[PDB]
C-alpha cells in the first residue's frame, strides 16, 4: 500500500509503481530531463518484510517506441512512511560507449521522491 | 543470446540471466558474500536496440525464503560482446536504516562479470 | 573571498576554509557524526579561474591528536555564489580494511554546505 | 616510503606523490586522458598510523598554465603494501555547470594504481 502509488522527484519526473506481495516492483517512469519522451517501463525489487526504512531499487532503460538514448539508470534507496512518505535514493546513469570512453560512462546523483 | 547466460563476478557470485526481446532482464543471483544463503530473484532492463557497449541494469533485494538482510543492490553498466564477453558495472547497496543512520546507508563499488 | 569562510552542512558539521590564489584549499573540519572528536586538517584544490559553478574538492583523513578512525572522506562538488552561497557535493568515505572486506569499504553520500 | 613514489593507473596516467610524516600527500598528476595537457598539482591526506589497508584520498583541479577544464576529481581509497603494492580507489569527477545541468555534473569510476 505504502510504496504503491504516484511519486514525483525534484526535477518534476513522475514514477507510477505497484508493489507485488512477492517483492516485485513494476510501473512506468515519466522523465522531465535528458534525451526523453513519453513513458518508459521500470522493474525493481523491494524488501517485502522490513524490520527503519524499507530497502528497494529499480531500473529504467531509456528506450521506448519513440526514442532510444542507449542508456539506463538504476535508483537504490529506502522508502520511509509517515505523514510525509518519501523515497530517498542515489542513482547511477550508464551510457553505452566505446571501450576508449568507458571510463566516463557513468553519472551518479541523488533524487528524493514525494508521494501524491 | 549475448546477455542471456551464466556469469560470475570477482567475488565468485553467480548471475543467471535471461534477456527478453523487449528489454526485460529476469533471473537469479547466488551470492558468495555478505549475510547470504541461497539464490535471490533479480529483475532489470537493457537496451534492446543498441547503437558501442549495451547499457543495462538490475536489482536484487536481499530477501529469500531463508534470510533477509533488509537491503538491496542495484548494478548499472554495459555488456561488451566478443570472444571474451564482459559486463562492467558499478553498484550501490542500500540498507534500510533509522533516520539517524541514513547518512551512511549506501555502499558503492564495482563488479566485472565474465563467463568463466 | 567567495569560498573562504565558515560553512555548515545538514548534519551540523563545520568546515573552515581559506582559498589561496594558487588554487589551494586549506582549513579544518569539525564533524558532528562518526567516530569523531575535535577538529581535523583538510586540504583540497579548486578552479581559481572559473567560467557556472566553481569546481572543487577536498579530503579529510579522520586522524587527529585524539582519535583515529582509520578512514578518509573526499567531497567533490561546486561552489555557487549569490545571495545564498552554497557548496553542493557528493562524497566517498573509505575505511581501511582487510582484503576480504575491501568490497564493502566505501560509502557514498551527498552534503550541502551553507555559508555563515 | 610505502606510499611515496611514482604510480600509474589503468589509463596510463602518472601519480607522483610524497607522503608526509604527519598525514599530508603532495605531488603532481599527469593525465593520459580528457581535456588534458601537462601536469597538475594534487593535495590529499592519509592515515599516518594505520591499524588492514591504509585509507587515503586526494584532489586534482584540472587547471594548469596551459588549460582549464573547469572540473576536479577526488580519489578515495586504500594503499595495500607488499611485494606487489597497490592503491585501489573510487573517484568522483565534478564539472562546474549551470544550475539546469547540475543534476548531471558528476561522473563516478574506479582506478587501480600500481608501480609498473
Ligand atoms: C528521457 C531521458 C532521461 C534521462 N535521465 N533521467 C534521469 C536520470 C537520473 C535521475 C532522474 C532522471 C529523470 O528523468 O527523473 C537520461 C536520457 C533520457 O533520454
Ligand atoms: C547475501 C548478501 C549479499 C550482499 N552483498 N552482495 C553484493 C553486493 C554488491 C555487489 C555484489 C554482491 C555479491 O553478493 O556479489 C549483501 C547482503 C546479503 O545478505
Ligand atoms: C569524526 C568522524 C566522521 C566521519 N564521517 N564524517 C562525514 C562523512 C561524510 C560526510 C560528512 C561527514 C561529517 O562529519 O560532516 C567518519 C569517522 C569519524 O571518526
Ligand atoms: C586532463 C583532464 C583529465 C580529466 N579526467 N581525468 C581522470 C578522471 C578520473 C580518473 C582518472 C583520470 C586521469 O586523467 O587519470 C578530466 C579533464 C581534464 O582536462
Amino acid at each position: 500500500a505504502g510504496i504503491t502509488g504516484t511519486w514525483y522527484n525534484q526535477l518534476g519526473s513522475t514514477f507510477i509503481v505497484t508493489a507485488g506481495a512477492d517483492g516485485a516492483l513494476t510501473g512506468t517512469y515519466e522523465s522531465a530531463v535528458g534525451n526523453a519522451e513519453s513513458r518508459y517501463v521500470l522493474t525493481g525489487r523491494y524488501d517485502s518484510a522490513p524490520a527503519s526504512g524499507t530497502a528497494l531499487g529499480w531500473t529504467v532503460a531509456w528506450k521506448n517506441n519513440y526514442r532510444n538514448a542507449h542508456s539506463a539508470t538504476t535508483w537504490s534507496g529506502q522508502y520511509v512512511g509517515g505523514a510525509e512518505a518519501r523515497i530517498n535514493t542515489q542513482w547511477l546513469l550508464t551510457s553505452g560507449t566505446t571501450e576508449a570512453n568507458a571510463w566516463k560512462s557513468t553519472l551518479v546523483g541523488h533524487d528524493t521522491f514525494t508521494k501524491v
